[PDB]
């Protein structure tokens, strides 16, 4: 009979699981990646979704939706949808006060709810695991953020619903997260465990405790805007100013010098993970020059401490609404592809005393993994 799938629905990316003999799989799409964008585009003649949509954004930035997750299931006069709607460069209509997001689509003007958006994005996840398990897939786990209220929850199902799956169940990420590492697995008695999860535009922690396999939700903590994307904008800020040192000229006014920039930047960000120097090097950035520099992993360290200090602060809140003492936690799991930077690793190890932190598992697939793992039971 056929598998259940465990899909990981984030607000920037996505990736999708199978548990197939005592094994978990996280399988990659048509391109080879096990991370998918969490956009679709609307053109002139098709709809994209994933990595398609994302590579053509700069061309269509009105017509190109993402951040769904940010709307579904809430009020469009929410404060927190009227805030961040100041920010996107597609529309935002009001149905009954329920948002839409509107768009062009092949000549018409069409809207859709943020669960009809997500469903899109669950409709690749789905066809992913279609052609590695050379099947058609019915059933599936999709996981939300422990924070996210009934509403929020029965939109998510909705979307799984609207893109053809039996949502066997809706679990939280940090949960799905313990299960990846087998916490959930030592038997009776109270065990506390804290998950940092740090992704490319959301930071959470959560503490739950497991008594006999079973959760409960203890504190949940973060900044739904704190993210991998914010080091990259100081590594931005850091090298125009340098531009402009240099050779007197500002190169926030062009639109491809800054996406040109934005590429460079992630990727140096990402080379100080594993090394104390990264190069950038770019050709005729602007006004014919070429931009041929470096970066320390400590003046990197330097232009972030600030926000890399601001994630001690959710585990304080978090361990004093759960009611726990630091020694009282358990375990200690890192998810999120930002985690990767050792001085978030050095700052969330030094604040719990020297002990040791569950990050074997790659930090954008535990979530997906554990989800598959629960879908199989
Ligand atoms: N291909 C691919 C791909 C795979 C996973 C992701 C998810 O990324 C979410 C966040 O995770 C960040 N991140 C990632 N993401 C994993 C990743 C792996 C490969 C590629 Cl090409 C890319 Cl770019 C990203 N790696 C980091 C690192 N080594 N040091 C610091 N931050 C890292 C990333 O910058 C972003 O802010 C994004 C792209």
């Amino acid at each position: 009979k056929a598998a259940a799938i465990g899909i990981d629905l984030g607000t920037t990316y996505s990736c999708v699981g199978v548990f197939q003999h005592g094994k978990v799989e996280i399988i990659a799409n048509d391109q080879g990646n096990r991370t998918t964008p969490s956009y679709v585009a609307f053109t002139d003649t098709e709809r994209l979704i994933g990595d398609a949509a994302k590579n053509q954004v700069a061309l269509n930035p009105q017509n190109t939706v993402f951040d769904a997750k940010r709307l579904i299931g809430r009020k469009f006069g929410d404060p927190v949808v009227q805030s961040d709607m100041k920010h996107w460069p597609f529309q935002v209509i009001n149905d009954g006060d329920k948002p839409k997001v509107q768009v062009s689509y092949k000549g018409d003007t069409k809207a859709f709810y943020p669960e009809e958006i997500s469903s899109m994005v669950l409709t690749k996840m789905k066809e992913i695991a279609e052609a590695y398990l050379g099947y058609p897939v019915t059933n599936a786990v999709i996981t939300v953020p422990a924070y996210f209220n009934d509403s929020q929850r029965q939109a998510t199902k909705d979307a799984g619903v609207i893109a053809g799956l039996n949502v066997l169940r809706i679990i939280n990420e940090p949960t799905a997260a313990a299960i990846a590492y087998g916490l959930d697995r030592t038997g009776k008695g109270e065990r506390n465990v804290l998950i940092f999860d740090l992704g490319g535009g959301t930071f959470d922690v959560s503490i739950l405790t497991i008594d006999d396999g079973i959760f409960e939700v203890k504190a949940t903590a973060g900044d739904t805007h704190l993210g991998g994307e914010d080091f990259d904008n100081r590594l931005v800020n850091h090298f125009v100013e340098e531009f402009k040192r240099k050779h007197k000229k500002d190169i926030s006014q062009n639109k491809r010098a800054v996406r040109r920039l934005r590429t460079a930047c992630e990727r140096a960000k990402r080379t100080l993970s594993s090394s104390t120097q990264a190069s950038l090097e770019i050709d005729s950035l602007f006004e014919g020059i070429d931009f041929y520099t470096s970066i320390t992993r400590a003046r990197f360290e330097e232009l972030c401490s600030d926000l890399f200090r601001s994630t001690l602060e959710p585990v304080e809140k978090a361990l004093r609404d759960a009611k726990l003492d630091k020694a009282q936690i358990h375990d200690l799991v890192l998810v999120g592809g930002s985690t990767r930077i050792p001085k978030v690793q050095k700052l969330l190890q030094d604040f719990f005393n020297g002990r040791d932190l569950n990050k074997s598992i790659n930090p954008d697939e535990a979530v997906a993994y554990g989800a598959a793992v629960q879908a199989a039971i």
